[PDB]
């Protein structure tokens, strides 16, 4: 199997347009790909990495490159093609709609209940596909997952797949530096708490140092005001200290498709918030 086709893009066939972010891995343009010498132009983002450990992120680059070139999931974003430049640069499809986390932002009150409960079945689905292909995301976030259309996400970025945001790592993670898929389905929680607040920053205020101590105390992250105990039931699983104790990715599609299924019983979006 595995006919999948890298597409190995010459630089002056890509035009970077505007800065869409970066961060500690690389920078990530919105632009346009002309295919060599065609009469197409296509929105694409491209992420041009840096130069340090051109030695050997390069490598590592590469093998992420080869295991999401290949057609898997529609939860998780293809690589259009690679620019072999001293600096390689990602080419891929441009999700028009953005990174989820600014989608929900700018949406609180115009997303109900089966939107919500839709994307966190699709976000498992996602994260259970890269579980199968031996995968360890280490840094899923809302901000990391992206809008196709308003009911459809991918999963993206994969930079990690020290430098790790604190608040969506699990414990073992923080104290062992031990990243297992199981630890992935601690993102997976904090990822939901974050669309069922409508985007809210976790542990707010709180300094990333006292993130460890505040977990071995046993605090979480609260109920967010439009869940059920079911689904804030689901997210304390995937927090339990305990990794074992955690949901299956295979568990948490069917018991999101499940609620998908029935969105009235589990959300309640009537109740945005209320004001002191
Ligand atoms: C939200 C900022 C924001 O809206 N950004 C975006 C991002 C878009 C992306 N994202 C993207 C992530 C990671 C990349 O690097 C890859 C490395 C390895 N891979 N294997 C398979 N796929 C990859 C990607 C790249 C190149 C891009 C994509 C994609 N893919 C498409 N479209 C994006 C649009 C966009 O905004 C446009 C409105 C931040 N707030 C501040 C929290």
């Amino acid at each position: 199997p595995n006919q999948a086709q890298m597409r190995i893009l010459k630089e002056t066939e890509l035009r970077k347009v505007k800065v869409l972010g970066s961060g500690a891995f690389g920078t990530v343009y919105k632009g346009i790909w002309i295919p060599d010498g065609e009469n197409v132009k296509i929105p694409v983002a491209i992420k041009v990495l840096r130069e340090n450990t051109s030695p050997k992120a390069n490598k590592e680059i590469l093998d992420e490159a080869y295991v999401m070139a290949g057609v898997g999931s529609p939860y998780v974003s293809r690589l259009l093609g690679i620019c072999l430049t001293s600096t390689v640069q990602l080419v891929t499809q441009l999700m028009p709609y953005g990174c989820l986390l600014d989608h929900v932002r700018e949406n609180r009150g115009r997303l109900g209940s089966q939107d919500l409960l839709n994307w966190c079945m699709q976000i498992a689905k996602g994260m259970s596909y890269l579980e199968d292909v031996r995968l360890v995301h280490r840094d899923l976030a809302a901000r990391n997952v992206l809008v196709k259309s308003p009911n459809h996400v991918k999963i993206t970025d994969f930079g990690l797949a020290g430098k790790v945001p604190i608040k969506w790592m699990a414990l073992e993670s923080i104290l062992r530096r031990r990243f297992t898929h199981q630890s992935d389905v601690w993102s997976y929680g904090v990822t939901v708490w974050e669309l069922m607040t409508f985007g809210a920053k976790p542990y707010d205020g709180i300094p990333a140092r006292e993130i460890p101590d505040l977990l071995e105390k046993g605090e979480r992250l609260p109920q967010p005001p439009i869940c059920t105990i079911d689904v804030y039931m689901i997210m304390v699983k995937c927090w339990m200290i305990d990794s074992e104790c955690r949901p299956r990715f295979r568990e948490l599609v069917s018991e999101f498709s499940r609620m998908a299924r029935d969105p009235q019983r589990f959300v309640v979006i009537q109740n945005e918030d209320l004001g002191p």
